[PDB]
């Protein structure tokens, strides 16, 4: 849970509305953690933590595990989940999200 990004409150119930496999909806996750309200700043941030491994890059395994960097006992996506979520946000199509294609995603 980011602690000094969003409040936990609303991360558990972001949690709770995708349990069942499939059902993850990206920009209605953004909306129910609280991270469409953020400024540029701490979109950055929630993206370098996102970036597991610091290459500038949110890489596909790295999406797959996108909720565990929220509370981490969540599941993983399903591979399903993952692509629909990286189709979204690659707006280059080098298979992979920058943080610029990160902050478009979170804003529009
Ligand atoms: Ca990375
Ligand atoms: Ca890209």
């Amino acid at each position: 849970a980011f602690a000094g990004v969003l409040n936990d409150a609303d991360i558990a119930a972001a949690l709770e509305a995708c349990k069942a496999a499939d059902s993850f909806n990206h920009k209605a996750f953004f909306a129910k953690v609280g991270l469409t309200s953020k400024s540029a700043d701490d979109v950055k941030k929630a993206f370098a933590i996102i970036d597991q491994d610091k290459s500038g890059f949110i890489e596909e395994d790295e999406l797959k595990l996108f909720l565990q960097n929220f509370k981490a006992d969540a599941r993983a996506l399903t591979d399903g989940e993952t692509k629909t979520f990286l189709k979204a946000g690659d707006s280059d199509g080098d298979g992979k999200i920058g943080v610029d294609e990160w902050t478009a995603l979170v804003k529009a």
